[PDB]
């Protein structure tokens, strides 16, 4: 009964919960695992352009520097990845 | 070859582009149409709780008051809907 858009949002929440600890936040090795498992094609397009996105993603997105990614920070990471795909739809190179 | 997470992000960009005008932004009647077509179950759960989410969504999310929703504002709207589903996963009532 859910639409594709509702299923995508529920799916992204359920993906976040594969990787959280008991405080409902994701630690650094779990974030990097999450990226490799769920965004491998995005990560390959970055590598091809000489960008290792996992080198700095945790430090970039851990805004409050508590060394965990909470849901708000995870949504900011998904916004960055979406922004990259949106710019590619307008003719930008991947990972720009 | 895309994963479910990459397909969800590409799908949400493609959904945004069903509803944009030529300036790559969505006007108010098109935003409301987008919500009804793509988030009907979310909108039903809101109605059941006495909240008509379409009454104010455009004015809430049009941050720069140019009377269009651009991609950044659309991503903030998807973050709000995701935040609601995330709170429901933690035992909150829908549309809280
Ligand atoms: O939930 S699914 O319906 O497969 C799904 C549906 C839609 C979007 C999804 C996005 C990321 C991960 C999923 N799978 C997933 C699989 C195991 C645990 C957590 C997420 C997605
Ligand atoms: O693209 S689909 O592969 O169907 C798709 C796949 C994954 C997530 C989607 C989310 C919203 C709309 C879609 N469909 C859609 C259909 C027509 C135009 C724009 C979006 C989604
Ligand atoms: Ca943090
Ligand atoms: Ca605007
Ligand atoms: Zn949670
Ligand atoms: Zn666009």
């Amino acid at each position: 009964s859910n639409t594709q858009a509702e299923r995508s949002i529920i799916g992204m929440i359920d993906m976040f919960h594969k990787y959280t600890r008991r405080d409902d936040k994701i630690d650094k090795p779990s974030l990097l695992t999450m990226m490799k498992e769920n965004f491998p094609n995005f990560l390959s397009a970055c590598d091809k352009k000489g960008t290792n996105y996992l080198a700095d993603v945790f430090e970039k997105k851990d805004k409050n520097e508590d060394k965990k990614i909470d849901f708000s920070e995870f949504l900011s990471l998904l916004g960055d990845i979406a922004t990259d795909y949106h710019k590619q739809s307008h003719g930008a190179a991947p990972c720009s």
